[PDB]
């Protein structure tokens, strides 16, 4: 008979919460758990913001959009688990604009743009209208081997984990036997690919990104009727335990002198919960860090890795309009997405709502990195109640991308007055919006990151801690990996081989 | 004889109120201007935060310390133009405490942070006490270059300037003939100089900014007693024509199709200001790229470098004290900084309270980059009104780095309740906090940024259309360079020879 053990769940986004579900499923007798979770709010980076309580007037301030592709089938099965109501999500949809330099793409037009060379710009001509196939020939070998098997791929891919992005087409790959790019063939790939300064990160990260977006399996994309935070919903009702919300974790310790399983304990407030028999940290690194983590022991190394990772910023913006004037003025009549070089970047057509008549929801603007943190700049906790610039940039920039078919008046009239846009990295709770490794992190900070700690009793989980970051399935992963670790570690054989049996697929 | 003009500056920064300062000395007949500024406040990123009116109960949140090397004499000169009270800053302190893996820096101790490989670390042995030899070596011959002579320096230096600090590290130079290190020991080399991240940005950045901190002169510093705003005071009280706050400029244009020298306009809050024969932006470049400058037809590349340009976010953090306990009871009595891993990375002493022995503010903490982002999550425009997670951090991370002499009990107690912080990439008027390029960026975007434009009529000015970001010396040679051009368009001679008697030297 199994003695009482009790564990630590430190956050309860999607990782934590899979970790209880995990656990509830197992029913292993006298084992419990606390998950602790410092917000008011349940679900991390699973965000539904409702403008009201009416069907489709939403939109996902965190994940939106899942590729049925085979490396995250984990993903697809807690849905299946969840039931969550699935619906198609349209990646690319018909008659979305595409705005560069104040022109819009034409098909079967060289340099559309008048950005290369020849029309008085820098891009060179050979690379101008060539982006998508320059970039599938830098990455191409690596998807191939990831759709193959991701974790053998991942493997043979850390060995040029030491070039940037940028590195690797400026030198033709680690034997300077790929084509070599200058500067501005290199900066229009990444205008092109990418946001803006995201080449200057890992070539691995940009690989990754492109076997996720662009998979060779053209695959069909889903979303969540309702959104995403249903998921949050649907986990959170199965909890043997509920979580403790406004319960921020500021330190976790290990008592070595102690001889019991239950030598762990975490400070919350001030004050001292013991008791423990393994913590798994899912908190983003950037709280982890600042957590007095001094009680455990860690590597320097590891450490550092929790300092050093990279995170990337994302900026979300959503505005409310009086009628879907994309759908029935501009023709955008299956969702999509619209990208230019104005501030707004991406503008995402919703999938959810194209029978609507009424009012409607759209994406307006969808940024990462530097543009996020401009965007960022003017999204404020309490927004400019009596002229709100934020609002003003996004209509003007909206006008501009579909002026073949609107004016700026006549979407700023068909504006409701309700919108509402998010920041991650201005969230105390996250820090940034998810992991995005510079050059060399993967290779040789990532494995000091997932290094056993306090005698195999300390676990750091989150998408971070996966090869597949800023997607539910690195959460799934990691969580999974982390309670194979634990069971190991107490040798529940029964437990692991249950584990196994109902969870490894 | 000369007919009338006006020209149009926007933003009231220190670049913008020189700009000014250098008109009204130079006294053209019939030339005017008009001043924009967007915020309700003067002075941009000279920026003092006053706690009380009391003598020293302040922090500057921008600029606040200026090193006396000749590269910066116009610094100094408008400082002594405008009578600035200059008081000694001390870079370097007596007893200020280094905390690196939970360990003290001590002299002639080996690897005293225990990070090496000997001591169960990643950290080479031959690198770990040797960083300031090693990155003197990486940089040297470049900063003597520029202490010869900072032009011809800079441009000997755009020669490598494709590549990153750690690809310059890593490879061993262009030609691989200067040392190699592995990811490790660069990383020990970035911590110990930089902030997380930045040697994945350009190699020439690390060199400048080794340059101004560590310059061959081994310089005086200098601060201005009574906070760096009294210099934005001076400058605004000479102006002919005042700042017109609250005007945030939305659009800049130019009509070809007119024949006047007054053919430029630009557009605020939907109303258009024309008659301008010569715009100035002096905004940052994130401000800049929301404007709708579609009417001054900029180079697509031009228009890519307002766009792209890398900045970096900075983060302060201000505390008061009831009796300066650094002072009294550590023995650090005169200035410097502590630095540490914790997240408040770097503690700065100030060098304008020495004396007193009542209250006191300590710049608790001052930030870059990622580090700058992570404290930046927990300051808020409405600071949390009765617990600040914010202040609790900075409180244990004081205790924890001045652990050999003070308690958090003892710190927490000294502190009076009252704070301050300030993260630049939150601020809608800037969104970052200075120009800080990634590789390739200055050597091929920043040529397009300082192209003429509008037929020689329209110039971006500021700290980042310079050879010295982060400092005001940028803003103020990027100034003065565009004057000389103003003048040249419109071949006004005898003020062009005026410009160069007086404000060249
Ligand atoms: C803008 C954006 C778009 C995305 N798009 C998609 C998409 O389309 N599809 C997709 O599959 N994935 C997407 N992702 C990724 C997905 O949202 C995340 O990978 C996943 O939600 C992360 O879950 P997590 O449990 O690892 O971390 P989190 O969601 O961060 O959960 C960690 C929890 O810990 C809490 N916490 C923090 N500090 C403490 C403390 N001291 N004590 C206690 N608790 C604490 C946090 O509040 C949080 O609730 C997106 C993410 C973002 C940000
Ligand atoms: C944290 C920090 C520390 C620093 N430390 C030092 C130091 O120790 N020593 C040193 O010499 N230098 C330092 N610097 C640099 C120095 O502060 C800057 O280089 C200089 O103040 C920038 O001046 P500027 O006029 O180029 O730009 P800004 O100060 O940004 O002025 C531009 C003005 O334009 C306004 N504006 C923006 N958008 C619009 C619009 N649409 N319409 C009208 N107006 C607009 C802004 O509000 C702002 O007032 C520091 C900077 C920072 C951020
Ligand atoms: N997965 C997120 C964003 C993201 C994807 C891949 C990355 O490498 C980084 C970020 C989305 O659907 O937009
Ligand atoms: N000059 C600013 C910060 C800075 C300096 C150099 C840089 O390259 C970048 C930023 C300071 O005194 O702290």
């Amino acid at each position: 008979e199994l003695p009482p053990r009790k564990v630590c769940i430190v956050g309860a986004g999607v990782s934590g919460l899979y970790i209880a579900m995990i656990l509830d499923d197992l029913k292993i007798p006298n084992l419990t758990y606390d998950i602790f979770e410092s917000s008011s709010r349940t679900g991390g980076r699973l965000y539904t913001h409702h403008f009201t309580d009416a069907k489709h007037d939403y939109y996902d301030i965190g994940a939106m959009r899942y590729p049925d592709i085979p490396s995250m089938k984990r993903t697809f099965n807690l849905f299946k688990r969840t039931g969550m109501p699935l619906i198609k999500y349209y990646l690319d949809g018909e008659n979305t604009p595409q705005l560069y330099n104040n022109h819009f793409f034409a098909k079967g037009v060289v340099d559309p743009y008048m950005v290369s060379v020849a029309n008085g710009g820098t891009v060179p001509d050979d690379v101008v209208d060539s982006v998508g196939e320059k970039l599938q020939q830098a990455f191409g070998y690596y998807k191939e081997k990831l759709a193959e098997d991701f974790d053998k791929g991942f493997d043979e891919l850390m060995l040029v984990d030491d070039m940037t992005t940028r590195e690797y087409l400026k030198r033709g790959g680690p034997k300077g036997e790929a084509p070599k790019y200058d500067f501005f063939a290199i900066q229009w790939m990444e205008t092109q690919n990418t946001g803006t300064n995201l080449f200057d990160q890992a070539f691995s990260e940009s690989v990754i990104a492109s076997f996720d977006f662009d998979n060779p399996t053209k695959p069909e994309w889903y979303c969540i009727e309702g959104g995403t935070s249903l998921l949050v919903d649907a986990m959170k009702e199965t909890l043997v335990h509920k979580v403790q919300n406004n319960k921020r974790v500021e330190a976790i310790s290990i008592d070595l002198d102690a001889p019991d399983d239950g030598n762990m304990s975490v400070k919350i407030g001030g004050k001292d919960y013991s008791g423990y028999s393994t913590v798994f940290n899912t908190t983003a690194l950037g709280c982890l860090d600042r957590m007095d983590l001094r009680g455990l022991n860690l590597h320097p190394t590891q450490a550092d890795a929790i300092r050093c990772l990279h995170y990337a910023n994302s900026t979300k913006v959503a505005l409310k309009f009086s009628y879907p004037w994309w759908i029935k003025d501009c023709g955008i009549t299956c969702g999509g997405a619209a990208s230019t070089d104005l501030p707004l970047r991406t503008c995402v057509y919703p999938s959810y709502n194209l029978g609507d008549t009424g009012e409607a929801v759209l994406l307006a603007s969808y940024t990462w990195s530097q543009d996020a943190t401009r965007i960022g700049s003017l999204v404020k906790d309490a927004p400019p109640q009596p002229e709100d610039e934020l609002v003003e940039l996004i209509l003007q920039n909206l006008a501009r991308l579909h002026a073949e078919h609107m004016t700026y008046e006549k979407i700023k009239e068909a504006y409701t007055g309700v919108y509402h846009a998010y920041c991650w990295a201005n969230d105390p709770n996250v820090g940034g919006a998810f992991a995005l490794f510079g050059p060399g992190q993967f290779s040789n900070l990532y494995p000091y990151l997932m290094r056993p700690a306090a005698g195999g009793k300390f676990h750091i989980v989150g998408e971070a801690s996966s090869v597949h970051h800023a997607w539910i399935i690195g959460s799934l992963e990691s969580a999974y990996t982390a309670v194979y670790q634990f069971l190991y570690k107490y040798k529940m054989w029964d437990y692991l081989r249950l584990l196994l049996e109902r969870w490894q697929y």
